DNA sequence: CGGCCTACG
DNA sequence: CGTAG
DNA sequence: GCCG
């Protein structure tokens, strides 16, 4: 087993859902305290389990496996042998996790401003509607439509969304292309929003064009909040007899640095913080979704896919649905 | 030990 | 500060 | 928290 996600296969089902969770809590937890160094270690350690072939059964299975060590071990070891792990359960009825979770889960409220209003003594949505002055614009269209966004995004949500995006991209610019990317490109079912990844096929034809997409879709009533090349975006979506507020993200990328933005833009966002790590600290180069660049020669790596970025990097292809890291 | 991804709004 | 994968 |  490789230690970096992006040298195997993670698929998106897996035959240990209940570890891979149950450490994923633990690095939510670690996140809220401001430690990423532990929620690394807790989410390649989740990671590591999703890309086993089969069930964990005792804990002789793990020796050898990469970012286990004393503490992963002892959660594992206490699932398989009480179906429980008193650690993770204490998190989880913690008040100050619970918070933490609902607050950083507003469009436009982070760790640092959630810490804050939990020291505060803010606990719940209508504590903060009850001063909303102090609110940002972004906190304040995260909140209002806070329930809606908390629904899942279905499949057919995204291909009706796809559409009237595309639409609106024929218009600003004839020939400009639309690509469903995130977690729906990794063959997620749901999701939390829609990503898209817009580029048109000659260079330079892209400038300009987020503004110019923005505007009509808010001139068809689409556009409830948003909020340049990446806009983030609530949409208002027709429901049966109705409507829902979605979240959902549009990316703008020259022809050349599409294969970059695809491939940054596709996830996982683990997966992604891994090929970029691998990147720098195994090859010398340094990745981003604009390009991949040679610091000893001082050079831009060109691509043309995402098959060519692997090749790059030494790396055996992973299609996107085995990305999920 | 130091490192832990790297951008844009 | 927030946002993104 | 773990690696390397
Ligand atoms: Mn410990
Ligand atoms: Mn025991
Ligand atoms: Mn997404
Ligand atoms: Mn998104
Ligand atoms: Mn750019
Ligand atoms: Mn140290
Ligand atoms: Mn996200
Ligand atoms: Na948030």
């Amino acid at each position: 087993m490789p230690a970096y996600a992006c040298q195997r296969p993670t698929p998106l089902t897996h035959h240990n859902t209940g570890l891979s969770e149950a450490l994923e809590i633990l690095a939510e937890a670690a996140g809220f305290e401001g430690s990423e160094g532990r929620l690394l270690t807790f989410c390649r350690a989740a990671s590591v389990l999703k890309a086993l072939p089969s069930p964990v059964t005792t804990l002789s299975q793990l020796q050898g496996l990469p970012h286990f060590g004393e503490h992963s071990s002892r959660v594992v070891q206490e699932l398989l042998e009480h179906g429980v792990c008193e650690e993770v359960e204490r998190v989880r009825r913690s008040e100050r996790y619970q918070t933490m979770k609902l607050f950083t889960q507003i469009f436009g409220v982070g760790v640092k401003t959630a810490d804050r209003w939990y020291r505060e003594g803010l606990r719940t949505l209508d504590d903060l509607r009850e001063q909303p002055q102090k609110l940002t614009q972004q906190q304040k269209a995260g909140l209002q439509h806070h329930q809606d966004l908390s629904t899942p995004v279905l499949r057919s949500d995204v291909d009706a969304l796809q559409q009237v995006v595309e639409e609106a991209v024929g218009q600003a610019l004839p020939g400009a292309t639309v690509t469903l990317t995130g977690g729906f490109r990794r063959g997620k079912l749901q999701g939390h929003d829609v990503d898209f990844l817009i580029t048109h096929p000659k260079e330079g034809q892209e400038a300009g064009l987020l503004p110019r997409v923005m505007c009509r879709l808010q001139d068809q009533g689409l556009i409830l909040y948003h909020q340049f090349e990446r806009s983030f975006c609530i949409f208002r979506l027709p429901q049966p007899g109705s409507w829902k507020a979605v979240r959902v993200d549009l990316v703008v990328a020259p022809v050349s640095q599409f294969p970059f933005a695809l491939l940054g833009w596709t996830g996982s966002k683990l997966f992604q913080r891994e090929l970029r790590r691998f990147s720098r600290k195994e090859k010398g180069l340094w990745l981003n979704s604009h390009g991949l660049f040679d610091p000893e020669q001082k050079t831009f790596f060109q691509a043309a896919s995402e098959e060519d970025i692997f090749r790059h990097l030494g790396l055996e292809y992973l299609p996107p649905e085995q990305r999920n890291a």
